[PDB]
DNA sequence: AGCACTGT
DNA sequence: ATCACAGTGCT
């Protein structure tokens, strides 16, 4: 804990998740360059998930499918289901629940996104350590594990699986010889458990995933990306100095945006490791007490954000953009789409209440007007008393109708480029 | 409470 | 003209 080695934390991330879901359903897509796309009409659809075969051609997320086909002519495409005029992600939310439920059998999980979850293995590691007590850890228990930073020094060596094994052997040889620390043993056992977790996910869903194992959430997530796909990486406390010495600051979670850019600009540094030069007080003065404290500890491999026990989303939301000439202008238009959104929301809320024994109590309504730089022009709350689509849509209209700045009966102005309904403030029931 | 930021 | 979500922190 003084060196931030009290916990064993893992981050599991499903490999090209939406693709895997579609590839499981359509075997003709397996082991092929493939992507998942929503809305075929505009340039073949926007790509939101890309198999690794397709990545090898340069296909990326946030790319029009027509442009993707220019890079990858044999690219196959699965379409997001469309329901009530909009993209419907239910299939991937259900697939995500399959996975989370398996992970819960092993430990406390924090659902971080639709396709990844943090795991706190600290207690499971102790449990496992007293079983087989004193018995050595065989390389056969870690068949897909990389040890970041290894192999090193002097004493297969040209291909990747050979590299992995050498690094693992070096790690395990130093373990059983007492040349490593107690937290290093714990991470190793954590990694044995994460192998079993990943094998169970694949056996029971067909989905492959990658994992990071380390002492905190940031290092776990960083480690998870070092060896994708279908592999897991152990980032020990001792590997942090070399790992961070050339790690771009933007690669650390929460520094990929404006804050990270201002750390680079204000301090004149490029890599996470350079942050160790500064005093905590110096970092607090530039970035605030909380950010400074977090940065001072994080650049040394230390962070204390806990794995929250939260397997379910906190909100259930429903949105649609209306770009360009499709922006909503008549009142009958806003009311029709508000109803479409409200109807999908009701279905999902009803399923939620039956599955998870809880009810939302607040309806958040957000819109965007044509010509606003910000992603949201107005957010407004109202009570959510019944799971009734028509009420929610009327209430959503009631709380935005004052945005219309026009006189004509059947006209809305300025036109709306975005509607968003969100149920929140869940309570047991 | 409304908003900005950050992430998948 | 990507888009559809979702969580956290500030004031
Ligand atoms: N609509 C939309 N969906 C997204 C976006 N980013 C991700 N998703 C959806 C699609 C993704 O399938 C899922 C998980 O996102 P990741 O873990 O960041 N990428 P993946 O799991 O696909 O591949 P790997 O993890 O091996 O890099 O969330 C986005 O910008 N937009
Ligand atoms: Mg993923
Ligand atoms: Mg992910």
């Amino acid at each position: 804990m003084a060196t931030g080695q009290d916990r064993v934390v893992a981050l599991v991330d499903m490999d090209c998740f939406f693709v895997q879901v579609e590839q499981r359903q359509n075997p003709h897509l397996r082991n092929k360059p493939c992507a998942v796309v929503q809305y075929k009409s505009w340039k073949g659809g926007g790509i939101i998930a890309v198999s690794y075969e397709a990545r090898a051609f340069g296909v990326t997320r946030s790319m029009w499918a027509d442009d993707a086909k220019k890079l990858c002519p044999d690219l196959l495409l699965a379409q997001v289901r469309e329901s009530r005029g909009k993209a419907n992600l239910t299939k991937y939310r259900e697939a995500s629940v399959e996975v989370m439920e398996i992970m819960s059998r092993f430990a406390v999980i924090e659902r971080a996104s639709i396709d990844e979850a943090y795991v706190d293995l600290t207690s499971a590691v102790q449990e496992r350590l007293q079983k087989l007590q004193g018995q050595p850890i065989s390389a056969d228990l870690l068949p897909s594990t990389y040890i970041e930073g290894l192999p090193q020094g002097p004493t297969e060596t040209v291909q990747k699986e050979g590299m992995r094994k050498q690094g693992l052997f070096q790690w395990l040889d130093s373990l059983q010889i007492d040349n490593l620390t107690s937290p290093d043993l714990q991470l190793t056992v954590g990694a044995v458990i994460v192998e079993e977790m990943r094998a169970a996910i694949e056996r029971e869903t067909g989905f492959q995933c990658s994992a990071g194992i380390s002492h905190n959430k940031v290092l776990a997530k960083l480690a998870c990306g070092l060896n994708k796909p279908n592999r897991q990486t152990l980032v020990s406390h001792g590997s942090v100095p070399q790992l961070f010495s050339q790690m771009p600051i933007r690669k650390i979670r929460s520094l990929g945006g404006k804050l990270g850019a201002s750390v680079i600009e204000i301090l004149g540094i490029e890599y996470m490791g350079e942050l160790t030069q500064f005093t905590e007080s110096q970092l607090q003065s530039h970035f605030g007490e909380k950010n400074g404290s977090w940065l001072y500890a994080m650049c040394r491999g230390i962070e204390h954000d806990p794995v929250k026990p939260r397997q379910l989303p906190k909100t259930i939301g429903c949105s649609k953009n209306f770009p360009g000439k499709t922006a909503l202008a008549t009142r009958e238009q806003v009311q029709w789409w508000l109803l479409q959104l409200a109807q999908e929301l009701e279905e999902r809320l009803t399923k939620d209440r039956n599955d998870n024994d809880r009810v939302a109590t607040q309806l958040v309504v957000s819109i965007r007007v044509q010509g606003d730089k910000r992603l949201s022009s107005l957010r407004r709350c109202c009570a959510l008393t019944r799971y009734d689509a028509h009420k929610m849509s009327h209430d959503a209209f009631t709380v935005i109708k004052n945005m219309n700045t026009s006189g004509i009966q059947t006209e809305w102005s300025p036109p709306l480029t975005m509607l968003f309904l969100c149920a929140t403030k869940f309570s047991a029931s």
